[PDB]
């Protein structure tokens, strides 16, 4: 059972969590009521597991695509906020945690994948992704090499797959056909075929993860990397010269990344939820509570419309923007967790030579589709 008179909050540990827990701080002070902020490995899927028995967090934080699943097992409390608040919000990231009609999370902050380079390294950093591979062989001479990110969640490699025709589910008459999947289109299984054989061809390892990824750009080993604007502040203590732009063309088209609306659900179960109203609505999406978070580690385009009028002078935000722009907004639906699944362990086991390429789509494809 969720404890009564307190504010539980679950957030991703690749967030500003230490931000979030001092605007939990200024709220403790203000009403007395103690904020634990905590960062649970892989939350996205411990989330409904606990909040099924009406447990869990009082709050969960989450990109919007695994909302919908959440809303449609009973797992969120709809939230109220008034014409008022709703106008202080973009519009379009109200309809991200729309569900079914109803709003069923507060939006946050939108975020995109982005290429990050290192400028010092790399003056000009590459626009297509076919030169990578003679690249990284220039940086081998340096014992560096041109591109590390993470493969063990198929978010990184996504952008790449869906570049050339490579999609979730058809979106058809303004709703998804969730038996139409596009993970083993000739498109999607010509961006993991590229990957692997980065791969085969020893200019990438298949057991690049997210930590090994960040630690060989901030040290400077590697001259590239793809990672979301949460990434930037590790950047910026090791102090590497670092640019962010739009993500490297493939086959001529742009890289597609999923965006993901950052957003803040209240538990269905909890007791407190008007208190999680307050905190969220005017101790979080303000000025200062977004900074807060922000100075942590930044959030990308932020949903508050007075803060993100700073922050899109920042040219950081102004590549996220474009690579949003050229991919597409998450969608909600329920079967969003079988798709992400079903391709992680395509990445997965095409990129460690378990399984060929058709052979690890053809199988995702099945698993995905209801
Ligand atoms: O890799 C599958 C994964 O992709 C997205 O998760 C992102 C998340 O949105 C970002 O905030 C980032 O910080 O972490 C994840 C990448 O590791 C989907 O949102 C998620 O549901 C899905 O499992
Ligand atoms: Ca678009
Ligand atoms: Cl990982």
């Amino acid at each position: 059972k969720i404890e009564e008179g307190k504010l539980v909050i679950w957030i991703n540990g690749d967030k500003g969590y230490n931000g979030l827990a001092e605007v939990g701080h200024k709220f403790e002070h203000d009403t007395g009521i103690k904020v634990t902020v905590e960062h649970p490995d892989k939350l996205e899927e411990k989330f409904p597991q606990v909040a099924a028995t009406g447990d869990g967090p009082d709050i969960i934080f989450w990109a919007h695509d695994r909302f919908g699943g959440y809303a449609q097992s009973g797992l969120l409390a709809e939230i109220t906020p008034d014409k008022a608040f709703q106008d202080k919000l973009y519009p379009f990231t109200w309809d991200a945690v729309r569900y079914n009609g109803k709003l069923i999370a507060y939006p946050i902050a939108v975020e995109a994948l982005s290429l990050i380079y290192n400028k010092d390294l790399l003056p000009n950093p590459p626009k297509t992704w076919e030169e990578i591979p003679a690249l990284d062989k220039e940086l081998k001479a340096k014992g560096k090499s041109a591109l590390m990110f993470n493969l063990q969640e198929p978010y990184f490699t996504w952008p790449l797959i869906a570049a050339d025709g490579g999609y979730a589910f058809k979106y058809e008459n303004g709703k998804y056909d969730i038996k139409d999947v596009g993970v083993d289109n000739a498109g999607a299984k010509a961006g993991l075929t590229f990957l692997v054989d980065l791969i085969k061809n020893k200019h990438m390892n298949a057991d690049t993860d997210y930590s090994i990824a960040e630690a060989a750009f901030n040290k400077g080993e590697t001259a590239m990397t793809i990672n979301g604007p949460w990434a930037w502040s590790n950047i910026d203590t090791s102090k590497v010269n670092y640019g962010v732009t739009v993500l490297p063309t493939f086959k001529g088209q742009p890289s597609k990344p999923f965006v993901g609306v950052l957003s803040a659900g209240i538990n269905a179960a909890s007791p407190n939820k008007e208190l999680a109203k307050e905190f969220l609505e005017n101790y979080l999406l303000t000025d200062e509570g977004l900074e807060a978070v922000n100075k942590d580690k930044p959030l990308g385009a932020v949903a508050l419309k007075s803060y993100e009028e700073e922050l899109a002078k920042d040219p950081r935000i102004a590549a996220t923007m474009e690579n949003a722009q050229k991919g597409e907004i998450m969608p909600n639906i329920p079967q969003m967790s079988a798709f992400w699944y079903a391709v992680r362990t395509a990445v997965i086991n095409a990129a460690s030579g378990r399984q060929t390429v058709d052979a690890a789509l053809a199988a995702a494809q099945t698993n995905a589709a209801a």
